[PDB]
């Protein structure tokens, strides 16, 4: 069902867990089959599980952690602050990001928008 | 002009400063004259400076602080995590919130959405 505010917090926390361990197949399945992703927000979106899996394979030695609680509304929406730690070409770097996600009537991510730019990069 | 990612971080940080001291007139002026606000997201929006000022007067002994960096994009958009501390009927409480704002070509907030619900309340 349309996740309740409580379910949304649980789903988004799980989501970061998956990104942290790097289980691409499990992340991909959290999305609706025709979901769209805008990462970073401002860039043309990617649509569908095929393109999203390609996107995550390309991007995911990386760890991610929630850096604050998940903010959830009552209409299947949620927003969360987190950090991504990587090593960009030998050089390690961190990126602070905020994801906004809208879930569907099946508990799947219909749309995701990621807010960040170079000002949130610490390389 | 359409704020750059760097300008957006500065504008949103200022914004929380204003909410913290409680300068309603200065907050109101940060909004476009016909801006709309959705707080909490999921509720019908309020439109225009008159309604926004009424909204902030009604709501603002309160302190607010950024609890993480402002995430900014290159298209006049920004998202930020913060906490609001109040005393709800003698009883003190805190609310964790994430605001998403879109600025206009004049550096003013055209639209604001606040993500939170009772799950982010610690009373």
């Amino acid at each position: 069902n349309l996740p309740t505010a409580q379910e949304v917090q649980g789903l988004m926390a799980r989501y970061i867990e998956l990104v942290d361990v790097g289980d691409i197949e499990a992340i991909v399945q959290m999305y609706a089959d025709d979901a769209t992703v805008e990462d970073p927000f401002g860039q043309p979106p990617i649509h569908g599980r095929e393109q999203i899996a390609a996107f995550f394979r390309q991007g995911l030695k990386v760890r991610a952690c929630l850096t604050g609680p998940v903010r959830a509304s009552h209409n299947g929406c949620g927003a969360m602050p987190f950090r991504v730690e990587m090593v960009w070409n030998g050089q390690p770097c961190a990126l602070d990001v905020i994801d906004v996600m809208r879930f569907d009537e099946h508990g799947r991510i219909q749309t995701m928008q990621a807010y960040w730019s170079e000002v949130n990069l610490s390389v």
